[PDB]
RNA sequence: UGUGAAC
């Protein structure tokens, strides 16, 4: 609840001049005393009356009621923060030194002088491209710094070291003034020309940073790029965090994880010698000489203190510099820059063809029926992104423009044009417009918005593809249910003193045009012998298609704006945007590490436990027949590189006995770890999420990054979350939605009160404001009905149909007229009508919260119901496993050493049931599990019509509709319909083993029946319970249920009829991954 | 309608 008093004291820290708290209450004579409360506040306010008596006379009000929100006269002009600063501005500016980029654009240079005309300047290059301001940013920091002012010991420290660089952000700013945001939170021209271009952005960085600074070494790294990156805008993060891949090979292994048979981790005691060959010091010297070129002191020396031993107890401040350095900022260059960077290939170029083969062999011998139906499906999958060119478009008896695919795909089809079976040239005639792709410490990358008519002929068969990746371990990031965990036991398995692991960086080579050719020749040369292998009329044009499009890009070009003019050059790389693109580049990975190892071998001999491609990453771990020596490391990876050099790929390639290192994961001393560089205050592209949007997702960062070693001040987040969250009613009256509005479980929830643990309703106040925010979830939107009425449209829907199912639709098509109804969404003028009518809801929403029929059943009324039927009493669970994942905060850590830890993912889409299985046999549809959820709790009869509509045949649909499976299916649905409405794979649960023996003893159910879904759920509850006390308290409990027989039918029912909610909360942890 | 592909 101290989110509700942090933010009384925040507002009365920016205003001084009133504030009016305003309650609700689900109890009728209460929810009066509160409408008086707050007539009299407001009347005594427009008197300049203390509001004391007030607070004391209402006193129940106070005590009872429920605060839904705050209300803030304030009467100044948004200043403050041009006051509020100089007192901070006593430190000497920093000065930018222009000589330390290579790009002119990339030196802090004044705004101007890189673009001397308003029509010249572009933000394109510093936008923080963020919902929140710096002003706002500034403010924050402040108000932070006034609090914990009067701290003492260690408390004190952590305030001391961040007044200290937070001056540095005060005196840089000052001496050109804050920069003035526009209402789309845009930096202009003549704000921004008089300031440096990188003021800004630099300043989101640096006070990410030093809010996120507590030990010393916080301080020391924070201070470091903090100035540095002022000046530095394209090697400092490269700079800092390149050393990480040498240090991942010195650390030795002292007991690790691995994975067993049972595809699980299981402690290993092993004690593995980590051989590093002199070149590699020289190596990683180098690297570290680079830093101190670059001015780099501090950091180089902690690398250096860290290299004399090469503890893994004294490796977490490693792992933090390399957190930390992402945290600069994001590198966005010119599109012309990023583009311009870019006979021996016969046995990697056959390897492709041959993998290509081995993934559609099956599927095209048969006939699937989704390859047949390959347009059908592409159509379905479709999405409301762009095409590449701004059409104008007739919609009923509008004319309006749109860029998106939807909606290109719907006009074209209306007027003949629609044309799938010509796949668009992409070359000097009609050159691929480009899109963008920003990352931290990495170099600008382009992307390919090709035409509709490459993703759907290439999304039939990337699906088959991946399924064959699936079972396939060689995938990394495809195989079956797996987590990261699994890929990291799988590493550590066969190490021992006699193999040494080879990871390889190949992000390089796919960007390479002499990967191109040997690319599309190999996927090509496959497909031709795909087609060779059927007389399919629909197998062979599909198939046929998908080697069109590979032509056409063989020789492409682009249009690459320079300014304002679009020059078109031929691009002749393989730049990313298809639909093959993950699994093409996966292909190719594999493909290439195999090339490397083949060659080798002629001189070495050695064993291959694993091969592996994951990303930009490959890695391998061989075994050979003698013990491992330095010369021997030294030798294979000379060789290594050689084959990568004669291949010309510019690629790293480092060899060890002990860890690894890959964009995704890293693992150094046995254990596993993740970089935390996920930017708070700097994104790397604008959307079309709201503001609300933008504070969960923040949250949802500052709960990964967390997680991951890089820790934000909880209540810098909670601060950012109340300017965000604030809706402006005037110009003096603004309104800040209370901890309830903003934490519980509705269609409006940003963050949970308490990180780690979610909470549901357990209180009637709480059910009452959870079932008024749904009463108003979605808005309607006139341009969205408009077009949603248009013939074009209509028609769209109509012919989809059509194509699908053989005898009646309205399940199935009800569904997909409105999944076409909410594509619109990425519409602009659709979203913005849906904006304005949420604030305007939600405005009246707190002023006085209406009524509600309810009759809608959720997941917080089912907990509701179970709640009162478990006894708690204190037990007791002693840590039996070790630490694997060192960066975990320490209540998160302590649940995984006493009940254990998982390597999969909790089947949350229903996709491993029978009927999802026999849908796919035969139709292209693919069912929501929300859908196939109301289809297995209809009518036996019901659910044979269904299958039978959908292309089912009949002995098949009979069979089913009777036999055991379907019974089964049904709790299967809703057990995956379950886990996925209590988000039991994201946050901290993804983590924890929910079949734990240990967690199992703490859980006393007793059967009083035999009812399978109230069996799982009163389990499930009870779990959760139980995880969420650890989480919290740090010790555990123990559940008992005395759930009634009588109750558990009423209860079965009630689990039948449950309805998702969708909400910023729910949004962002679906944006994460 | 400052809008920029596969996931």
């Amino acid at each position: 609840g101290k989110y509700n008093l942090i933010l009384s004291e925040y507002l009365s820290f920016i205003y001084n001049s009133v504030q009016i708290p305003i309650y609700y209450s689900s109890n009728s004579e209460l929810e009066n005393r509160c409408i008086e409360f707050h007539s009299k506040c407001l009347e005594n306010s427009k008197n300049g009356l203390s509001l004391r008596k007030l607070f004391v006379e209402y006193n129940d009000v106070i005590e009872n009621a429920t605060l839904l929100s705050i209300l803030s006269y304030s009467y100044d002009k948004y200043n403050a923060v041009e006051r509020k600063l100089v007192k901070y501005a006593k430190g000497k500016p920093l000065e930018a030194d222009l000589t330390v980029n290579e790009l002119d654009y990339e030196n802090n240079k004044m705004t101007s002088e890189l673009f001397p005309t308003a029509e010249e300047y572009t933000d394109s290059l510093m936008d923080p491209a963020i919902l929140t301001s710096l002003s706002s940013n500034l403010n924050a920091v402040m108000f932070w710094l006034e609090k914990h002012e009067n701290d003492v010991a260690e408390k004190l420290k952590v305030y001391k070291r961040r007044l200290d660089l937070f001056t540095i952000v005060a005196s840089t700013i000052n001496k050109y003034g804050v920069p003035r945001h526009n209402a789309k939170y845009r930096y202009e021209y003549d704000v921004m020309k008089d300031k440096p271009y990188y003021l800004v952005t630099w300043a989101n960085s640096s006070i990410e940073m030093l809010m996120s600074v507590f030990s010393h070494d916080d301080y020391l790294i924070a201070k470091e790029l903090i100035v540095l990156s002022y000046s530095n805008r394209s090697t400092l993060a490269k700079l800092v965090s390149s050393p990480m891949s040498i240090l991942v090979a010195l650390v030795d292994i002292n007991g690790t994880f691995i994975t067993n048979e049972e595809l699980e981790l299981e402690f290993s005691n092993k004690y593995v010698r980590a051989i590093v060959p002199d070149q590699t010091f020289d190596e990683l010297n180098q690297m570290l000489d680079n830093m101190r070129k670059a001015g780099l002191v501090d950091i180089p020396k902690m690398i250096q203190d860290w290299l004399v031993d090469r503890s893994i107890e004294k490796f977490p401040l490693m792992a933090k510099i390399y957190s930390w350095s992402f945290h600069v900022g994001f590198r966005k260059q010119k599109m012309l820059d990023a583009a311009l960077d870019q006979e021996m290939y016969r046995e990697y170029t056959m390897l492709i063809r041959d993998e290509v083969v081995k993934m559609l062999e099956e599927p095209v011998k048969h006939d699937d029926h989704l390859l047949r139906d390959s347009e059908l499906a592409g159509l379905l999958s479709m999405s409301s992104a762009s095409n590449g060119e701004s059409r104008q478009l007739k919609f009923g008896r509008k004319t309006i423009f749109s860029t998106k695919k939807n909606m290109h795909v719907m006009d074209d089809m209306a007027n003949e044009r629609y044309t799938p079976g010509i796949i668009p040239p992409v070359n000097v005639d009609k050159p691929i417009p480009l899109g963008r792709r920003d990352v931290p410490g990495r170099r600008t990358r382009i992307i390919f918005i090709l035409p509709y008519e490459y993703f759907i002929a290439q999304h039939a068969v990337v699906e088959k593809m991946l399924i064959y990746a699936k079972h396939t371990r060689e995938y990394a990031e495809f195989y079956s249910q797996s987590n990261q965990l699994l890929s990291y036991g799988d590493v550590t398995r066969f190490l021992s003193n006699n193999t040494m692991v080879l990871y390889t960086d190949v992000s390089q080579w796919d960007s390479s045009q002499h990967n191109t050719q040997p690319f599309r020749k190999g996927i090509i040369m496959g497909l031709d012998i795909l087609a060779n292998m059927t007389n399919d009329a629909k197998v062979l044009q599909t198939l046929n298609l998908y080697k069109q499009t590979q032509i056409n890009l063989m020789d492409s070009y682009v249009q690459i704006p320079d300014g304002n003019v679009i020059k078109k050059i031929q691009y002749g790389a393989v730049a990313s945007g298809e639909k093959q693109t993950k699994a093409a580049n996966s292909i190719a990975n594999l493909a290439l590490i195999k090339t490397v190892l083949s060659r080798i071998s002629n001189k070495h001999s050695f064993a291959t436990k694993i091969i592996r491609v994951d990303g930009d990453d490959n890695y391998a771990v061989l075994q050979f027949n003698t013990e491992v020596t330095k010369q021997m490391i030294q030798d294979v990876s000379n060789d290594v590189r050689e084959t990568y050099a004669r291949m010309n790929a510019k690629v790293k390639a480092l060899v060890s006995t002990v860890g690894i290192e890959i964009a995704k994961r890293y693992i150094a001393g046995g254990k596993i770890f993740f970089r935390a560089g996920i930017n708070l205050l700097n994104n790397e592209k604008r959307g079309q999420s709201t503001q609300w949007d933008q504070a969960a997702i923040l949250y949802s960062n500052y709960i990964v990054n967390r997680l991951r070693g890089f820790e934000t001040d909880r209540e810098f987040i909670l601060t950012k979350i109340m300017q965000m969250t604030s809706v402006a009613i005037t110009g003096s009256l603004r309104l800040f939605p209370s901890e309830r509005v903003l934490t519980t479980n509705s269609t409006f929830k940003v963050f949970d009160s308490e990180d780690f643990i979610i909470e549901y309703g357990t209180t009637v106040d709480e059910v009452y404001i959870q079932r008024a925010f749904m009463s108003l979830s979605s808005q309607k939107s006139g341009i969205a009905d408009e077009i949603a009425a248009s013939s074009t449209f209509k028609n769209y829907v109509t012919r989809l149909s059509e194509q699908l199912l053989f005898s009646k639709n309205n399940i199935v098509s009800r569904g997909i007229a409105l999944t076409e109804k909410a594509k619109l969404n990425s519409y602009a003028p659709i979203s913005l009508e849906k904006r304005r009518a949420q604030i305007s809801a939600l405005l009246t929403m707190l002023q006085k919260p209406v009524t509600f029929k309810s009759s809608k059943i959720t997941i917080n009324d089912i907990l509701r119901d179970i709640k009162p039927f478990f006894t708690v009493s204190d037990a007791h669970l002693p840590i039996q496993y070790q630490k694997f994942m060192p960066t975990l905060p320490d209540n998160v850590q302590y649940i995984i050493q006493c009940i254990g830890s998982r390597t999969y993912q909790i089947e949350d889409d229903g996709s491993k049931s029978a009927i999802s299985r026999l849908i796919s046999k035969y139709s292209v549809y693919k069912p929501s599990i929300e859908e196939l959820y109301k289809v297995i709790s209809l009518h036996e009869n019901e659910i044979q019509l269904y299958l039978i509509s959908l292309g089912i045949p009949k002995i098949d649909a009979d069979t089913y509709v009777g036999s055991k499976i379907y019974s089964r299916d049904k709790y299967r649905i809703l057990e995956s319909y379950v886990y996925n409405l209590l988000s039991i794979n994201y946050g901290c649960y993804q983590l924890f083993d929910f079949n734990s023996p240990d967690l199992e003893k703490l859980i006393r159910i007793p059967f009083k029946g035999k009812i399978p879904a109230v069996t799982f759920i009163l389990h499930l509850y009870a779990k959760l319970e139980v995880i969420n006390y650890a989480i919290k308290n740090g010790s555990w409990i123990s559940l008992f249920c005395n759930y009634p027989k009588s109750e558990m039918i009423k209860l079965w029912k009630k689990m039948w009829n449950i309805t998702s909610l969708r909400s910023p909360y729910t949004n962002a942890n679906f944006f994460q991954e």
